[PDB]
């Protein structure tokens, strides 16, 4: 099972067609499009575009390749000619080899040495010198160097060339030899063993060549087989962090099995949500986190990693058996392990976690209408083979699962008081408690009676107020909470009275969402302004809020994992509290929810272990104890200066600068110069966008500081003397990176 | 037809639920949330929340309602009590009446004198003394004290009072009278005139009153008739510019029709795009520019305005009627107004204008589609296939090939009328002719007189007024005149090195200029006078990289680029661009996709779709807001009213002259215009006066940034223009004074 993200002109891409991709020193991720060069460090992109005024500039908007050499230099090439981007000086170096009248494409770069290059033209093939900064024509034999070269790969000594017509040839560096190997078009060149080489064609497919033995095998497509590769048109080839082999076609994406020799096939799916954004893929990379790159013709960007895989999203899909309405409501598991799911505006469903099946419940026009299609509580009796549905503005529906028949109860048929139940319940005796916005009913079902409370078991006037959620506890107590607050409760048989076990605070009297019982004992209540705890044993709550840690006080439901730790749905994210060590470990819809925002009542966990949290956009549900750690922290790279908010730049009038400020060890400031901002970034891409940074001024800052949201550091007016700035890396997962980044700073006298 | 712009979390909002909606006297947008406020000025929002640690922050998350007074006062009602926002310190002042230990909710707010609110709260009816910010609840009579108000709606003298059970009542400023006008809960009041007040009821429908002769209707709803309302619980009502009635339920939108005396219902639909974002409406507040807001409980706000609604988008409907493939190529017309349109991944599609019908062909990436009238026959030309035609009348198709026939490349790009009878063929080779009658391929390589031909990647082909073709790709553009079946080089352009670049489209204009469409820009060709003129991003164009261009009615042009859609005016060189925000199927566009009608309709296709629009039908914003000056820093703090640093004392919107001491060097101007039909597509001009040579212009940003600057008293000065390029004649003045160092 593999998903992707996406990544395109939404995202910041400049063209939606990805030639190649590389990676730098610095960790950069580099793509060559039809219109621009991108450059990504895991936050902002950088978009390279020609200027007409400026020099400076990329040759050419219409870029092919990007190659990497061995010392780190980033080296492109356009329709214009060959460029090369200095880092030092944030500048590109634009180079042109002119023949017959008009400057030569270059259509791929190749490493010799790391003061030679070979360049690849649709004339023939040519040598550029690094050091000299000019091209060689006169250095290749006269059949190699009239050779059109459509793709370059290099292997330790030896330099494979795929050309247009003439097959495949090979090229020695030490021995400085050309020969052949043995119709179509080469596109890319892989090897994977000494025994193993594999090639790619324009409709050609595929050919395993033993170089040792010199026999040939070919891969075609058959549309008969679905094993077989998708298309003969392949382009692109490449090796993951798990040994296998990557193959990217001019139709879906194939990756090869060793034990059954066939291929697995994965497609452009509309429907099923996470798979491939286009069809075309034309370039296949592997960082050095080992995350796989997909670089498509139409469809942008494709990232994967293992670790990223944590969240699946179930939403509405229009004309198919899915979930009838995205804003979700409670979630209850019955004895089946089956799901009874509640919607606000599609009613009620029924969802098989195995057969993906759902069966839906709306109001009918008069028999199987179940009243109100906005469903707030679900219970299910087991043991009669009935479930008791809760819903606004239509009140009480039973079902019989046997039959599908539905009995409505609501204020004008019924003594109800109230049609708007929120919250079913048990009582214990055998009739069930309803949570109404009014009062709260007791309902016989032997009787068909409802008994509205405005007594205690001494005649203490219960008030009249909202109740949304009602919970027992191991001690069998009643727990009733709405917007006036929470209160306990004892059963006396069929009367209740107040048991204060409370100590008297305010936070009673808040608006109250959930109540949950821990495997430890200790209560925990999720209200509209944070959430608490409740310690029995020595009667005490401590509260939790937005400032200790907390993405959103608006806590809608809280559920307990095997380790412990509790997870709560809010309107930003999902959030992980360790209660030992009151921290927070929080989850974005970036991070893969199905919104930011989530609704009442929508919390699950299953007798298996499974989380199911509803929301205003389906349901994001996910194994806590199967998520997996995050391991890479990639060191800071600072990116921007900034010197009264102007951009400092290398060489500029500042005459702070002269290298790269990610080439800069110590920056000097004039008298005159007295505020400065610092951007800093980390090139992790499993985290993504959630790093957490420390910082701190030696010599001026105190303690260190620490950045979560934020990656820009401002300071003014410094006192004169010698500096040093720090900054660590911490990914989302919460692992430094130990040897922090160092620049100095040095602020003369005033 | 009515479409929807949508605002919610990811827009910036903080929380979907919209109570209510209100506006201030700078323009911003007031929303009221279950967690926070939100303020919204066209470009971010402002999220207002509690802060334990901080008096000046809302006093709870939690608010119920909105309202802006006489003098243009923002009050919110909270859980905790009633809180203003004071403009001029950019703070909040809360206050809380407190009964029976508990400090009570504002549901409802309503202003009485310049000096005087009424409060509605759960247990009752108080007042708010504004300039003594002090309630008093001795101060109704008992009968109106006790009285639980649900909706509170004032009309010159009375407010109209609606409660939870006890009906509706009126109480005169004037005379201090509280009585009833003539069972459910009320949650809105309206009057239309003084002869029709509409109310809002909780599950007993909709109520017209005329109070003149006490007489009243009932409008309830029949699940049998889709004519009438869509649910008897409603909670919103609002007129808007064009004096309808918008009613908000908890299913659906309704407007009434004033002659059927029926209903309009607006649904929530996953299918239809630019629908509503939730079925409940809990919201509707029309601004000052007309345009209509629209609270929903989960689906955040939608915005509409016919000025803003310009571009139909037609896209791929999974398990539908629709479109095969979004991304598009080549669209053409037929006599019998039907479209034609090419896919890259979906094959051809056939589409009636009418009768909303699609038809589309697989194999079981078209670029070329050529139809022959006479004998009711369509060309088709296809990457990695060949040629292909189609006989409409048995649907059989013939498609050709390297390996089946004589020709030389199964990569057609353009196909045109040769005008003997035969066709040309665009490849990515050379280009070739082919016989229909003989089913024969011949590959150009000679001209008329034996001068070899290049082979070069051919992607498009033109015929012009003089009856001469042509031949465009990423080599180049070429022009040719036929002499027969022969053809010769007819070099009529200068040259130039534009005649060697990555050639797109050519469109000869109805004045007879030609029009060129490059990867790096574009340029005309007058032949009268044999000169170019090219014109790139530098002019104003949103990218190089152009697919097509079309003509409209008054002579404007219209081209499709990487970054939305130009329209460029040749007489004045001025640009108007569009971007995926304005309504459009994407930034980015595909090659060929680009069609005019004979009606003159236009059609542009993309990555994700078409959009369709007519550009004659097309109105302009005329509005031309004031700029408000959003935020003042110093050294990236940000300078507060009363703070530290002594420089503000009021806002920095209310503030006209600032003094700066020796010490304060840099600082950064924020700014802000409010058209809500342009959005986000607004250009400032700033300068500042004795110090700035010349005027600058900013389309991206808002910020401006100054350092060290010379002892002496400075002016800035900005202006504002909308989308369409119309600008505020008066700028917004801000006095800078230096103090010597
Ligand atoms: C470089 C290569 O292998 N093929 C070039 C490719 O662009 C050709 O056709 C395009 O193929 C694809 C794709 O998925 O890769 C998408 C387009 O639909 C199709 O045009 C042609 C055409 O190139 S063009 O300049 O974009 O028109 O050229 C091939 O060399
Ligand atoms: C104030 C009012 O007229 N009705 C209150 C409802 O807003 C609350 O229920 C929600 O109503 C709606 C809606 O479309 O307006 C959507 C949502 O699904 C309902 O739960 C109701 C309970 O309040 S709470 O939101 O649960 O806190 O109280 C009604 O009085």
């Amino acid at each position: 099972q593999i998903t992707f993200s996406y990544i395109s002109i939404n995202e910041g891409l400049s063209q939606s067609t990805v030639f190649s991709i590389d990676q730098d020193k610095r960790g950069n991720m580099w793509f060559a499009t039809y219109d621009g060069v991108n450059k990504y460090d895991g936050y902002a992109f950088t978009v390279y575009q020609h200027n007409e005024d400026d020099p400076n500039s990329i040759a050419n908007d219409i870029s092919r390749i990007v190659k990497t050499d061995s010392q780190g230099r980033v080296w492109i090439g356009t329709r214009d000619g060959l460029s090369r981007y200095d880092e030092e000086k944030d500048i590109f170096q634009n180079f042109f080899y002119e023949k017959n009248g008009k400057h030569l494409q270059v259509n791929g770069i190749e490493e010799i040495s790391p003061e030679q290059l070979l360049i690849s033209t649709p004339e023939g093939l040519i040598m550029f010198d690094i050091k000299e900064s000019k091209f060689i024509d006169d250095s290749f034999s006269t059949a190699m160097h009239k050779t059109i070269a459509s793709t370059l790969y290099r292997q330790g000594d030896q330099i494979y060339i795929g050309t247009s017509t003439d097959g495949l040839y090979t090229y020695s560096i030490t021995q400085k030899t050309f020969e052949k190997v043995i119709t179509k078009q080469i596109q890319a060149i892989l090897q994977q063993s000494p025994t193993r080489i594999w090639v790619a064609t324009e409709g050609a497919g595929l050919f395993l060549i033993n170089p040792k033995t010199k026999e040939i095998k070919n891969y075609l497509h058959s549309p008969s087989n679905p094993k077989s590769i998708s298309s003969n048109y392949i382009r692109s080839l490449a090796m993951d962090s798990q040994n296998r082999l990557w193959i990217g076609t001019f139709n879906d994406l194939n990756i090869y099995h060793e034990g059954t020799d066939s291929f697995a096939s994965y497609s452009s799916n509309p429907v099923e949500n996470g798979s491939l954004s286009q069809r075309s893929v034309r370039s296949i990379f592997m960082d050095s986190q080992g995350g796989m790159w997909l670089g498509t013709y139409f469809g942008g960007l494709n990232y994967y990693h293992p670790i990223r895989n944590r969240f699946k999203n179930i939403r509405n899909i229009p004309y198919k058996n899915s979930l009838s309405d995205n804003v979700v409501s409670c979630i209850v598991e019955d004895k089946d392990k089956n799901l009874w799911i509640g919607t606000n505006d599609g009613g009620l469903n029924l969802y098989n976690p195995i057969t993906q099946r759902f069966t839906s419940y709306t109001l009918q026009e008069d028999a199987r209408g179940i009243g109100s299609n906005n469903i707030k509580a679900v219970y299910v009796d087991e043991k009669k083979s009935l479930v008791y549905i809760g819903t606004h503005a239509g009140g009480l529906s039973i079902l019989h699962r046997n039959s599908g028949q539905v009995e409505n109860f609501n204020q004008r048929n019924s003594q109800l008081v109230n049609e708007n139940v929120y919250a079913i319940l048990p009582d214990g005796e055998g009739n069930l408690w309803l949570g109404t916005l009014s009062a709260l009913v007791r309902f016989n079902p032997e009787q068909r009676s409802f008994t509205t409370i405005e007594k205690e078991k001494d005649g203490t006037p219960v008030v009249s107020k909202q109740i949304t959620t009602l919970f027992r506890d191991s001690h069998k107590r009643l727990w009733i909470g709405g917007e006036e607050g929470l209160s306990v409760f004892k059963q006396e048989g069929l009367d209740i009275q107040k048991a204060s076990i409370l100590p008297v605070s305010n936070v009673t009297k808040l608006f109250t969402n959930c109540i949950y019982e821990a495997s430890n004992g200790i209560i925990w209540v999720g209200t509209r302004e944070g959430f608490y705890c409740f310690n029995e044993k020595d009667k005490q709550i401590k509260r939790y809020n937005t400032t200790n840690g907390l993405p959103n006080n608006v806590v809608y439901g809280i559920l307990e994992d095997s380790f412990g730790r509790l997870w709560l749905s809010t309107n930003r994210g999902i959030s992980c509290f360790n209660p030992e060590t009151e921290k927070f470990r929080n989850f974005t819809e970036s991070d893969g929810l199905q919104s930011n925002q989530f609704n009442t009542a929508s919390y699950c966990r299953t007798s298996v272990g499974q989380m199911y949290f509803g929301g205003i956009n389906g349901i994001t549900t996910f194994r806590p104890e199967l998520l997996l750690d995050n391991p890479y922290t990639p060191p800071v790279v600072i990116t921007k200066l900034q010197l009264f908010n102007k951009v400092v730049r290398p060489d500029d009038e500042t005459g702070i600068l002269t290298k790269n400020i990610s080439e800069t060890k110590s920056i000097t400031l004039k008298s005159w110069q007295t505020a400065f901002s610092i951007e800093f970034v980390v090139s992790n891409y499993i985290s993504g966008q959630h790093n957490t940074f420390a910082y701190k001024l030696e010599g001026y800052d105190k303690e260190w500081y620490y950045l979560t949201d934020s990656r820009t550091v401002s300071y003014s007016n410094l006192p004169q003397g010698t500096y040093q700035f720090l900054v660590k890396a911490a990914n989302s997962d919460g692992k430094w990176n130990p040897i922090p980044t160092a620049l100095e700073i040095i602020v003369l006298p005033i």
